[PDB]
């Protein structure tokens, strides 16, 4: 492995790792010739400007110049991979090939007809996101009567069986709720559904988070449909928000709205700043609903405790320091283990819940990009607020979280070693 000036070690040990074939046996003399090699190595989109690195005697098709493309930048610059991959499979198989994918699921006609009767629609969430908002939806745009009901108990068992017993004559578009709870229920109804014969219009919706303990050979006989919460700071701060009354932040005083935008923003971007481990947390903790809902309530009494129902209160009257002890201590820092990401989760909070966030020199963010700073609005009603997180920009640098600008790089080049070990 030498020292290719303007490539690193790794860059020259996957040169040595592909430099076995003759398409790239000067590739170093390609690599050390071309001079805006570096420019190129710069570049924020390098799939759509590789230059001509490969040789060969013959015109090349075009599936053979990307897989040169991907094998240049595999050598070079592996943080593109995936989406390189995605418009490899553009150039061999149409650009619309998976252009239904970056693109919201069009879910009615596909379970609609795509999907057989006797298999179940598996409706798979991740923990944190609900997907009974879809099948209401569904139900609401046939406007059929369906019964959702939620499988804890034996009770639910035998609502849940005469549910079905009706459903598989009816034809009804049934969900069953956390049936990941019961595995034993779950291996019941599926082996019961192995010899049913449902309805033409009658299917199952069985919302589940991802758990290992569900039935290997429900997941045969499934139609799996996997969804995600959208990443995003604003995504995140929009679920909040909607999950969140409208009462419960217009209630007085005028500052509680402002409080609980604190409140979102900070669990927007601690759960944000999840998915960006190992350098965000240390290890990925679960920053889940609960957890704001015991933040809302923690801030909530404190509040209605300090104004004793005063229609305003100063900036100073507000219990600052015991926000910040709760937080650190009892609500966010509870599941925290190392006393690293305790101290982290401290400056987290001494940056953000203190008395000076509420006039308009301080900021959310500083030096997203070095350059461009976020400031909070100003306004004091949760409409105004909201219209705040709803004209935010689509951009979002990792600065937003404070983690440095690379981080999606190094996410991103987690992903694409991750791809090659997962296809091999």
């Amino acid at each position: 492995t030498p020292r290719i000036q303007g490539l690193t070690v790794e860059q020259a040990e996957a040169v040595v790792r592909l430099s076995c074939l003759p398409a790239f046996k000067d590739l170093i003399a390609k690599v050390q010739a071309d001079e805006q090699f570096g420019i190129w190595l710069d570049s924020s989109s390098p799939e759509q400007t590789v230059p001509y690195l490969w040789s060969e005697e013959t015109p090349a098709t075009p599936i053979g110049q990307a897989i040169h493309r991907l094998l240049l930048i595999q050598a070079f610059r592996p943080d593109r991979l995936l989406a390189m991959a995605h418009m490899f499979v553009s150039t061999n198989l149409g650009e619309s090939f998976m252009s239904i994918m970056e693109q919201p699921l069009d879910l009615t006609h596909i379970v609609g007809t795509e999907v057989k009767p006797n298999t179940p629609v598996l409706m798979c969430s991740v923990p944190g996101y609900d997907a009974s908002g879809h099948v209401e939806d569904l139900a609401a745009e046939q406007n059929t009567q369906i019964t959702s009901i939620a499988i804890g108990s034996a009770e639910g068992f035998n609502q849940a069986d005469k549910a079905i017993n009706t459903a598989v004559k009816s034809g009804r578009w049934v969900m069953l709720k956390n049936v990941h709870l019961a595995p034993g229920w779950l291996m019941q109804l599926e082996k019961k559904l192995h010899s049913l014969q449902p309805h033409a219009c009658f299917r199952l919706f069985l919302t589940m988070e991802i758990n290992p303990k569900v039935p290997v050979n429900l997941l045969r006989a499934g139609r799996i449909f996997v969804f995600e919460p959208p990443p995003g700071v604003k995504a995140n701060m929009l679920r909040t928000f909607s999950s969140i009354p409208v009462s419960r932040i217009c209630k007085s005083p005028n500052e509680r709205a402002r409080l609980y935008f604190l409140l979102a923003w900070f669990h927007a971007i601690i759960q944000e700043r999840l998915r960006y481990a190992p350098l965000g947390w240390s290890k990925k903790y679960e920053f889940g609903e609960s957890d704001l809902r015991s933040a809302c309530d923690t801030v909530d009494t404190w509040l209605d405790d300090t104004a004793k129902g005063r229609q305003n209160i100063s900036p100073d009257k507000i219990p600052w320091s015991a926000l910040k002890t709760l937080m650190a201590q009892s609500i966010y820092g509870g599941r925290v283990d190392n006393e690293f990401d305790q101290r982290l989760l401290n400056t987290f909070l001494e940056r953000l819940f203190t008395t000076r966030s509420f006039d308009s020199e301080f900021k959310l963010a500083c030096k997203v990009d070095g350059h461009k700073d976020i400031q909070m609005p100003d306004g004091i009603r949760r409409e105004e607020f909201v219209q705040w997180v709803e004209l935010l920009p689509d951009t979002q640098t990792p600065s937003w979280l404070g983690l440095p600008n690379n981080a999606e790089r190094v996410l991103l080049t987690t992903q694409g070693v991750d791809m090659i070990s997962k296809m091999l």
